[PDB]
């Protein structure tokens, strides 16, 4: 069965977060590792994989380490030709090196024809009303929930100021994936309470490498505002 939906005390509140909200913004605002048709070159811990991947733009890294939930997942992908998409960090990253979690899909067999892109509808609720809906895209048949989440958050940062440097216009926020077998799961879009944001611990949720069928999955973002 599904992860049950958030109960009230399940969700992080931005007002109980007194660190820097730019640290969350930074992770999703035009920020991702993406590499295409790659094979792992190395390992640090038993559950991760290192890839030779350069950032086209700001030439910040040329090796990426992705950590996975378990050793079996690292074994499974070790020698496969894969596509990689995820959110990267430098704070507490050790192995121009950069770190992430999950983000791996096999290359072969995993694309639509004719260079087709698949649109995935994201419906945004604010205080339980459907205010906007937009579409994110992927060329991948089986896509990581991480990658879809990243795309949807990037759009929301720009359109709805989901995150700013100081804090957020929003108190709570979660993203919900509905699979066509009935399976649902969700991620808290807000930082853990306190004065520091731990990026590595935040992104750690993506280490399950959870993938969804792009063509049938639904996405709901549910946000609440500050007062009422
Ligand atoms: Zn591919």
């Amino acid at each position: 069965e599904s992860q049950p939906d958030p109960m009230p005390d399940d969700l992080h509140k931005s007002s109980e977060f007194t660190g820097t909200m730019g640290n969350m913004k930074y992770l999703y605002d035009d920020h991702y590792v993406s590499a295409t048709k790659v094979k792992s070159v190395d390992k640090f811990l038993a559950h991760d994989l290192i890839y030779n991947i350069s950032d086209k733009k700001l030439k910040n890294y040329d090796k990426v380490k992705t950590e996975l939930l378990n050793e079996d997942l690292a074994k499974k992908y070790k020698d496969e030709v894969v596509d990689v998409y995820g959110s990267n960090y430098y704070v507490n990253c050790y192995f121009g090196k950069t770190c992430m979690y999950g983000g791996i899909t096999k290359h072969e067999g995993n694309h639509f024809d004719n260079g087709n892109l698949q649109n995935v509808l994201v419906r945004v609720y604010e205080n339980k009303r459907n205010t906007i809906s937009f579409e994110v895209q992927t060329d991948k048949k089986s896509v990581t929930a991480q990658e879809l989440d990243i795309k949807a958050r990037n759009f929301l940062i720009n359109k709805k100021n989901l995150y700013e440097f100081n804090s957020s216009p929003y108190e709570t926020g979660y993203i919900k994936f509905i699979e066509n077998n009935g399976n649902t799961f969700w991620y808290d879009m807000m930082p853990a309470p306190g004065d520091k944001f731990d990026q590595s611990k935040y992104l750690m949720m993506y280490n399950d490498n959870k993938t969804v069928d792009s063509k049938s999955v639904k996405i709901e973002v549910h946000l609440t505002t500050k007062n009422g």
